[PDB]
């Protein structure tokens, strides 16, 4: 449905002169992920507050999704949901509280009973030399996940942000469900600037697929 990247549409890292780390540590090892939880408060009309615990670090104990609309926090606002997907700030109204977009499905009825497989892949510059896959255990799954999933691959083993400058110019991970499709830029905006938050805005859709039937085509040209 989405049509694919025109010409000259997709982001230059080489046109990104600040520091690449900062869009890594959006993909790296640390998230936010929860299961079986409810909104305990709210801060505005389009946000829910979860008490979710970071038992890795123990940096938050709070965190705020945001939408991009109204229909979706009150949609979820009284439901139990998992949560799943990159968290950017740390902020206060005790530990700090962080920030993250969308990431948000309902618990019941949607736990599968072994873990699905997903197979993504990669093109370098047109041909497929990469295929791996990534698991998940819900029928429906925001494509956030599955987008932090694939980029986090390509962390670790293909290098795709390091903390100085990218082997990769440009970059976009397509989801693919049955006849209707869509992509993302994984590259930043030009400039010495990156805002994680303006960047990561993109989620706040809760955009979901079916793990079933959703294919993962990610393209990156050197």
């Amino acid at each position: 449905s989405q049509p694919d990247p025109k010409p000259d549409e997709l982001h230059k890292s080489s046109k990104f002169t600040g520091l690449m780390e900062a869009m890594k540590v959006l993909y790296d090892d640390n998230h936010v992920s929860a299961i079986n939880v409810k909104s305990i408060d709210q801060f505005l009309y389009f946000d829910l507050i979860y008490s979710i615990k970071d038992t890795k670090l123990g940096n938050y104990d709070n965190v705020r999704v945001e939408f991009k609309n109204k229909d979706l926090a009150d949609k979820y606002k009284d439901k139990y949901v998992d949560v799943f997907g990159a968290n950017y700030a740390y902020q206060c109204y005790d530990k700090a509280k962080t920030c993250m977009y969308g990431g948000v499905t309902e618990h019941n009825g949607n736990q599968l009973d072994k873990y699905r497989s997903i197979t993504v892949r990669v093109f370098e510059d047109g041909k497929n030399l990469l295929s791996f896959d990534v698991q998940t255990n819900k029928k429906k799954v925001t494509a956030q996940e599955l987008d932090y999933l694939t980029r986090h691959y390509l962390v670790k083993n293909k290098k795709l942000y390091e903390a100085n400058n990218s082997p990769y110019e440009t970059g976009y991970i397509k989801f693919i469900e049955n006849e209707n499709s869509f992509w993302y830029d994984m590259m930043p905006a030009p400039g010495d600037k990156f805002d994680q938050s303006k960047y990561l805005m993109m989620y706040n859709d809760n955009k979901m697929v079916d793990s079933k039937d959703v294919k993962i085509e990610v393209y990156l040209t050197t």
